[PDB]
């Protein structure tokens, strides 16, 4: 199954937006000490954290207090990580986000499940105190989870600097929703060279930083342009030379030709390490025109 | 009897293509760990592999996992390879394709059967991961079997760089359907130089690689042109200088002349080793007239 | 008695053609391990050679397999070989050909019977395997059998590229049918110089090859022209400057004169080795008008 | 008595010709190894040769086999040679002709009977075997027989090469007809000189080659012309200057004059050896008129 959980106030916003837009095959869960935030957020399972220590009045800038509030409701928390694929979303540098995420990642690992972590670095102007905590959380998180995706918040101010705040954070959510709606297709309707969950587990096992996302294109070179757009999202870290895995899930129509598929494979292969491990596969449907989607994963 | 067994996703695709086209005298069997592929494939015997290890997910990029999975259900596959002629079709460089090829080819050999392997090399621009294990599978398969046919996908891009997705793989499948039609044609319709399965098991139990496939012609030199077309199929490998077999099966109408038949034999006789062995045969019927087919097998 | 047996596919074809045309005073036997050929052949006494070792599929390019199969079923085969005149016809190169002709010839020889063998050589452009195998078979047959008749198959190519294989192998059948109808004539309708089987046993026992055959003529020099046509028959390029036998059997009508008969004898007596043993004979009837048949058993 | 026995195919043909023509006072016997010829020969006593050595098929161009076969049935053979005058007809150079003929000759000689043998040399263009066999047979026969007659077949070519074989051989039969008719006309009916069997025994006792024949004439010199025709028959041409016998007896009519008889006597003695006895004679009957026959048994 697919379970996406949000730890901290930042994670609750991502869970809220993801649930508002709606996804298929994924279950939304929110974990946060402050009961005030959980009241306004919308999801299915709202597992309140350690009220016996926090009572629901926030954590503050102390990851130790977040960890102490965590690792107390583990008996209740263990039931939610009993799935196949999990997406832990947490804004680092805060309170419960930097403390509950490590213990939840370890708990999900002990349940033998694939983990993907979505973190967001704080604004540079927030302060050295606010950024050191986020760096500490990020460095220790990659030792537990096998895939970490980092979205620097200040990057939003360099790509989309004129929006009504919420939609500025919508770009950060775009990566997560795209990855979830792409993976839920990779574990769905097959065809030709269709992949399954085993390939996903192989491509996302003990690697580190990862890049995921999808795009669309309806030009003459539909597959190539869609892949190029998906692999180069503006708000992601531009570092793909040191990559040792890949996954391509072209979902074009009958108009797609073998030359275009081979060109897409060449374009993904030429931008990463020569000794890469490409696990591709094409799903084909006789309902759409030249438009071709492209789900891409790197690590 | 004639059995065609597919291994891996490529094997399932080839078996589906053969079943849709319709083959006389052949029985289709598909074996692959991924239960999704077997669910969405078309075949008579759908023998699932060792789900006790990797139920319904797939071997990924791990030939050893497929090797272990096949050995789990080795008893179930022993009762299906107990035939006369077997065609193991599997796309090398993958998962179960590279792992269920060795143990099933050996299993078929222990039943005293004539083995023909149809494999497809992966794309050159697809990473060294897909290429090294494909080479390993080819090297181990030529050891366990006596006839191996290789059709690299790159050649397809140099033959049909256009048309829909399935047409390229159908062109890859053309040689196998042509060969299975030729083999099932020798058993029926005895001719003047009538051949039988004993002659077939003279050129397929020796040497390594081989080239098979039929063709058609309707000009004045019908037999000669048909033989020249069948001997030089585009996507097949071009190596006829080092050949030590021939199974020419000129099957034309009464309009065929002795000069044309002798010329057709001499055409293949002059393009192979001087010390080669020819086991030719001819079938004559009054229903095709000028049109003459030509089934050719090398080694 | 007159018995003609055929070993191999070529032997079966010759037996079928001879039965189709019809022969009086002769019996037809077919021996070939390939039960597929026997199922569609036309004859009277069919013996399936090698019922155990071959199983009825075929022999392939293995004369040793044919030899073993012949040795397997000697008991049921010796019964039919007990006669006076036997015609063993075969196509060299095959498993049931060169590997099964010497054994049956030896069985006939150790039965006190006159043995005549007719072999068909393979096409020159069929590799060194067929040529060497045919040479070995001919060498091992001429030692045992007393009179062989060799018609290379390329003679049909370089003489009559007229019709299909079904109507050009009939041109190679002319030798055997002409010999049989013309040997069965000696045992009927005694003439003025009446001959019988005791003379045949003398003329067809020297050694080596023979050019037996018959022809007809209707011109003023009926006997001479018919004899010249019969002795220099096509497909027989073997030089006849050396010979030690003759069975001229002029069977003309009352119009024949002493001068014409003497010229018919002399034309043969001048075209062969100077010292020779002519066993000529003449049959005269008031029904053929001017036509004169020219049966000759020159060896 | 007069018995004519034929050995060999030529002997059987001559016996059939003589029986068809009809001769009074003579008995026809045919002896031949092959029963096929005897089944069609028109004769009274058909005594088969040595079936025990060889069945009734043929001799096989071998004098030894025929001679050995004759010795097998000597007991039955002797039953017929117990007569006064015997005519052994045999075609030399063949099988039983060079076989039973010497043994029947010696049997007749032992039985104290007058022996005359008629042989026919084979055609010159029939190889060295036939001529050598004929020479050996003639040399052997002249030893054990008191008189032989040789009429080579090649001589008929220079006399009447425009007649059918069945009728032109009757031209060679005229010698035996004249011999068997002149002898009968001596023993039967009286004459003025009245020669009997004593003179015949005198003129045919251990001499060798001889010329025997009769002729008719009706000119003014009937007796002179009739004698000259019978003394110079076109078939047998030998130097008569060395002859040592004569049986010139005539059968003229009343018109015959003493001068004509003296001239008929003198003409023979003019062209032969001046020595040796001329046992002449005359028969007179009042029916012939000017027509006068002439029989000569010159030796
Ligand atoms: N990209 C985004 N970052 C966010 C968002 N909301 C908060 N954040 C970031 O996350 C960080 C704050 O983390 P939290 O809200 O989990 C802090 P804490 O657990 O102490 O929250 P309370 O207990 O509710 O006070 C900080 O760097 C923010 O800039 C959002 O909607 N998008
Ligand atoms: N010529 C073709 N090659 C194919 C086709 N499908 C797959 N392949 C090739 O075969 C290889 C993939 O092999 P498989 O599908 O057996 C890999 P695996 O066993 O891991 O499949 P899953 O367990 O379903 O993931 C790869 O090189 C493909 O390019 C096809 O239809 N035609
Ligand atoms: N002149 C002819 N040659 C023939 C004919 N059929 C076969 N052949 C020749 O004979 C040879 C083939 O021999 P066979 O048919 O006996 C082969 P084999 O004994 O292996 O029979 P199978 O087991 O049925 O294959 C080859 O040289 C042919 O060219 C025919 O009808 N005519
Ligand atoms: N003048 C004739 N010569 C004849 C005649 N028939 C045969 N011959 C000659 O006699 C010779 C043949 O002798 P035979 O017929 O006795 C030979 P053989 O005893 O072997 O006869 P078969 O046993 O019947 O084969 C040969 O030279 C012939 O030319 C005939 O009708 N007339």
């Amino acid at each position: 199954k697919i379970t996406v959980i949000g730890v901290g106030g930042a994670g609750n916003n991502t869970i809220t937006r993801l649930k508002m837009e709606g996804v298929e095959g994924a279950t939304t869960v929110a974990v946060n000490t402050d009961a005030q935030g959980l009241l306004h957020t919308i999801s299915d399972q709202k597992i309140l954290l350690g009220k016996q220590l926090t009572k629901g009045l926030g954590a503050g800038n102390d990851p130790k207090i977040g960890e102490a509030a965590a690792k107390e409701a583990i008996e209740e928390l263990r039931e939610v990580v009993k799935s196949d694929m999990i997406f832990i979303t947490c804004g680092l540098g805060g309170g419960t986000g930097t403390g509950a995420a490590p213990v939840i990642a370890e708990l999900a690992k002990e349940e033998k499940a694939l983990t993907v972590s979505i973190v967001t670095l704080p604004f540079k102007a927030e302060g050295v105190k606010r950024e050191a905590n986020a760096r500490w959380g990020l460095e220790q998180l990659l030792k537990v989870c096998d895939s970490v995706i980092v979205i620097p918040n200040d990057r939003i101010l360099e790509i989309a600097p004129e929006l009504s705040l919420n939609e500025a954070f919508r770009l950060a959510d775009e990566i997560l929703i795209g990855g979830v709606k792409g993976i839920t297709e990779l574990i769905f309707k097959p065809g030709l060279i269709n992949l399954d969950f085993a390939d996903v587990k192989k491509v996302m096992n003990n690697k580190g930083t990862a890049i995921i996302g999808m795009a669309e294109s309806a030009s003459n070179n539909s597959a190539v342009e869609a892949v190029e757009l998906a692999i180069s999202n503006p708000l992601l870290d531009v570092d793909v030379s040191k990559a040792s895995a890949a996954l391509i899930n072209l979902c074009g129509g009958p108009n797609l030709t073998i030359k275009h598929a081979e060109e897409a494979i060449r374009c993904v292969a030429k931008k990463i390490r020569e000794d890469a491990e490409i696990i591709w596969g094409v799903i084909i449907d006789q309902d759409m025109g030249k438009l071709t989607r492209a789900t891409v994963i790197l690590s």
